[PDB]
């Protein structure tokens, strides 16, 4: 309540303010106190002059703002600061490629107000575990798919549609239309299923080069920047994969866990006595998180250092794989650990 009353009466700070580096891929969003980054939305949609550009209502967006950071829970790695740092690299899309050249307003809007929405009340569970959990979300959703995805849309439009929040509401019918598509379809694309399947579609784009009257380019594009949004902890450091691995795998175990005492077996990646970090990490990197750099780079030349990044921190990842077999002793100097 504390954070509402300053959110509405100190006035947007200039994003300058909140650090030097605040629009630069080198910042890391996460180093910012978490009390400060409902400011830091505020900051970053006034300075891509969305407020004034769309006529939106401060209050209104303060209010939005807070219902959506309050929408998280907080398991190891799906919770506000995800969303958060995932909100901020599409603000950093903004700033340093030039997404106006691709993107309608209306649409790079949209991109970041999805990148907030986009893992609204996750549980620190997959897509599969809710159908073997018989959660209420299977019951909703999983005759479609895309179970946890339907339902962080769903709290979006719940958000959205409470009193003082709907900072779209002075939007034409047209225009307000357009924008729940938009969240639907970007949130949608969320779900590594819905990447895989678009994925050579967006190779095909890549390959023929991006077309800004073709109206399905533009989806396409959102969905990619969505997902380079969502795998942007993996273009910074070292010690940002490395805790977000920590992090990931924190959140997965605790779910494997569940699966093991509902007597059920956790896909390996789950299963803290299976699960070997190291491979696993650089799988994911060299199958999901690279291609999709990869394919930003091939549409944005300006996107090559994010890429490079992601290979570089890839191969750090191969230089410590070594760590995770005990040579000599435990630091103990104890073999306790056999018993
Ligand atoms: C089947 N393998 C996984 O789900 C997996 C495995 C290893 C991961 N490792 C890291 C570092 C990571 N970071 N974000 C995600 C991630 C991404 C998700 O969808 C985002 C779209 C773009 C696909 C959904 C859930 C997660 Cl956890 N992951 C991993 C995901
Ligand atoms: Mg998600
Ligand atoms: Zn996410």
């Amino acid at each position: 309540d504390d954070e509402y009353t300053k959110l509405l009466h100190d006035g947007i700070q200039p994003v300058a303010a909140i650090d030097s580096n605040f629009a630069s891929f080198t910042y890391t969003p996460r180093s910012l106190p978490e009390d400060d980054t409902s400011m830091a939305i505020l900051s970053m949609l006034q300075d891509m002059n969305f407020i004034n550009n769309y006529k939106i209502d401060c209050p209104t967006l303060a209010r939005f703002c807070l219902m959506v950071k309050k929408g998280y829970r907080d398991p190891p790695y799906h919770n506000w600061m995800h969303a958060f740092s995932v909100s901020h690299f599409c603000y950093l899309l903004y700033k340093n490629l030039e997404l106006t050249n691709y993107l309608e307003d209306i649409e790079i809007f949209a991109l970041f107000i999805s990148c907030m929405c986009h893992d609204l009340d996750h549980r620190g569970t997959n897509n599969s575990f809710q159908v073997a959990s018989k959660s209420v979300l299977a019951a909703l959703y999983s005759s479609e798919g895309s179970v946890m995805e339907r339902h962080h849309f769903a709290q979006a439009i719940a958000i959205l549609n409470t009193h003082g929040c709907n900072i779209f509401d002075h939007f034409s019918r047209k225009d307000y239309q357009r924008m729940l598509d938009l969240m639907r379809d970007i949130i949608l694309a969320t779900d590594l299923a819905h990447h895989l399947r678009i994925f050579k579609d967006l190779q095909k784009m890549a390959e023929v080069g991006y077309d800004r009257n073709n109206k399905q380019h533009h989806r396409l594009l959102l969905c990619l920047l969505m997902t380079s949004c969502d795998l942007s902890d993996q273009t910074k450091g070292w010690k940002t994969t490395r805790k977000i691995a920590e992090l990931i795998y924190k959140e997965f175990f605790s779910q494997g866990d569940l699966e093991k005492a509902m007597g059920n077996r956790p896909m390996e990646m789950m299963d803290r006595e299976k699960a070997y970090i190291p491979e696993l990490q650089i799988s994911f990197m060299e199958h999901i998180a690279m291609p999709i750099y990869k394919l930003l780079q091939d549409l944005f030349p300006k996107a090559a250092e994010l890429y490079e990044r992601v290979a570089s921190n890839r191969e750090h990842w191969t230089k410590v794989s070594h760590k995770f077999t005990i040579r000599g002793l435990p630091s103990n100097n104890s073999l306790d650990f056999l018993d």
